[PDB]
Parts: structure tokens; C-alpha cells; sequence
């Protein structure tokens, strides 16, 4: 398969990113596959040939929700709490375009969302590690 675990607590190896707009007063957000009404933010496993968890997270980015920027930060890693199944490493990514097609344009809506709208998304999605990701984000709380 195309998965990698971490060797000590075999937790499934993740990277994402939360794309925020020029002036960082909204993020996107997709919608998840599994729960279709819940929002979430662009993340996927990493494959055994990618060198570095950037590349994970700028070709989820891309596939998930057709976005394309620069990342500015490494948001460093959040664990999850259902030993962990999943060792998250996130990035704040500058958006520089959202294109109107991209590979999962079908099977996802996608949105910007001020700080706050963001929030309960994340606490509506039970997805506090990705809120927290969030938090270590350089977005307007304001
Ligand atoms: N708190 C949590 N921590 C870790 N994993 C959690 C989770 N809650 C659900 N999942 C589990 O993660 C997978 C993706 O669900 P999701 O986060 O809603 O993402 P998604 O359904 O939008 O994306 P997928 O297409 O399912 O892809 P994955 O994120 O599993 O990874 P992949 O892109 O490399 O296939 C599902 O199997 C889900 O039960
Ligand atoms: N990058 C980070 N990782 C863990 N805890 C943090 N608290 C603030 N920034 C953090
Ligand atoms: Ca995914």
C-alpha cells in the first residue's frame, strides 16, 4: 500500500494545510467525504516515495480543495485522541489561487470562513486537534 506509520507509535503519518487569504481573516475549509455536512480543512496521508511532509500537504491542498499557495509556516504536529491512529503535521499556506476544477471538485464543496465560523465548524465536525492546528495559525480571532 501507499501509507506510512510512525515507527514508534505506528500512528498513520498525515500532513495538511490551513490555506488562509492574503490579508488572514478567513480559511478554507472542505467538506469531509465520510460526513458530508461536516467542514473540515485539506489533509491526507503521506506516501512512501514523498521526501517531506510539505509535499503531502501541498498535494492535498491541491486535490482536495483546488488550492495553490505558499507556505509561510510549519504549524508543527497535533495527535489524535481516538495509543494515536494519526500524527497530523500542518502548514499555514498563503493562497495565491483557488482554481474552479480540481481532481475532487465533485465529491467536496469548499468555502473561506472567517476565525470565528471556523471554529464551531471544527467543534460541529468534533475535530479539536484541527482546530488547534487553527489556533497555531496566523488568522484574525477578531
Ligand atoms: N479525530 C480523528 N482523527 C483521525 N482520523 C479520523 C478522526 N475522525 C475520523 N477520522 C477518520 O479519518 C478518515 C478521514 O476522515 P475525514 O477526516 O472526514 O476525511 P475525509 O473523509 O474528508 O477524507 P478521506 O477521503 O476519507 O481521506 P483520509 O483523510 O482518510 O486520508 P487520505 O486522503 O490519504 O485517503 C476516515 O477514515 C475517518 O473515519
Ligand atoms: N507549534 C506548536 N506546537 C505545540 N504547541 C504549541 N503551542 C503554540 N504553538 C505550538
Ligand atoms: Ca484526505
Amino acid at each position: 500500500e501507499n501509507q506510512v506509520y510512525s515507527p514508534v507509535t505506528g500512528a498513520r503519518l498525515v500532513a495538511g494545510c490551513i490555506c488562509l487569504t492574503p490579508d488572514k481573516k478567513q480559511v478554507l475549509m472542505i467538506t469531509s467525504s465520510a460526513h458530508k455536512k461536516r467542514w473540515i480543512v485539506p489533509k491526507g496521508g503521506v506516501e512512501k516515495d514523498e521526501p517531506n511532509y510539505e509535499t503531502t500537504a501541498q498535494r492535498e491542498t491541491w486535490e482536495e480543495a483546488g488550492c495553490i499557495g505558499k507556505i509561510v509556516a510549519n504549524l508543527g504536529t497535533v495527535e489524535d485522541m481516538r495509543p494515536p491512529r494519526t500524527e497530523f503535521h500542518f502548514y499555514e499556506l498563503e493562497i495565491e489561487n483557488l482554481l474552479d476544477k480540481f481532481p475532487e471538485c465533485h465529491k467536496r464543496h469548499r468555502k473561506l470562513y472567517s476565525y470565528t465560523e471556523a471554529k464551531q465548524n471544527l467543534i460541529d465536525a468534533k475535530r479539536p486537534e484541527l482546530l488547534e492546528a487553527l489556533n497555531r495559525s496566523a488568522i484574525i480571532k477578531d
